[PDB]
């Protein structure tokens, strides 16, 4: 019950936006109202992929969200992390929210994933899902389903 | 009252799946029953981006569709064309359906677009929407809205 914030990274990989929507839909089926925060193209991709706004509840540009966010605004935080820039934003958002946090890391290079995994472990108190994926969402979708079966 | 078939190419550009779903929703808004056909990765992206099956009606693998298709099964044909392989598939589907057809050509390189545009013109009797887009769907989205306010 409550509100959830979902942070997206720059969209390069085809699996991101689709998985962002899938994860949001999963959260909504648990009672959460979810807010998506991302750069301009990423938010646009979400808007056209879900033209009627059925899988999402609200959207806000990264900097604007950073400017208005305060502790207690959300009980759940989910961040997609395809790179350094995305990791740093999730860390920032996490420091402000101080709530249940989830990092979803992905890239096709195991080394890059390892670097991203290390970074999140050393900085945040957060559950991690990490998979080598670029075009096939399966690995991540299954692991997200699993996470969702238990953790709110 | 009719049916439309939507053909997708290999998913690389993040604008494809979202725009495919956007276009299908536009068609359903016009009364069409929309069938999406593409490769495994592509179909899986569509399914995770629209987990409730709200924006499309049916989905079938490329080869399976090619194996069951006959003239008259669809009143409209739309094909996304990011490359040569995708253009050849659209040509094949168009030869079988012999109906109102639409090619949505995209790539960031204007030269590549030119070759794809020429190819469709020399091989097909289809309306063409082309744009240099990779991650921002806007150019294509606006051009699709325009086509839709008057064609299918």
């Amino acid at each position: 019950t409550g509100k959830a914030l979902m942070v997206l990274g720059c969209p390069e990989s085809p699996v991101q936006i689709p998985l962002a929507i899938y994860t949001s839909h999963k959260l909504k089926k648990k009672g959460f109202r979810v807010t998506v925060t991302a750069n301009p193209a990423a938010l646009r991709l979400v808007q056209v992929a879900d033209p009627e706004g059925i899988y999402t509840d609200e959207m806000v540009d990264l900097e604007s969200c950073i400017n208005e966010l305060a502790e207690g605004d959300y009980e759940f935080l989910a961040g997609f992390v395809p790179n350094d820039a995305a990791a740093a934003y999730l860390v920032t958002f996490a420091g402000i929210l101080n709530t249940e946090t989830l990092a979803i890391i992905f890239d096709r290079d195991a080394d890059v994933l390892e670097e991203l995994v290390n970074e999140i472990m050393e900085t945040l108190d957060a559950e991690i899902i990490a998979a080598r994926a670029h075009h096939n969402p399966a690995p991540l979708r299954v692991r997200i389903d699993r996470f969702m079966e238990e953790k709110p």
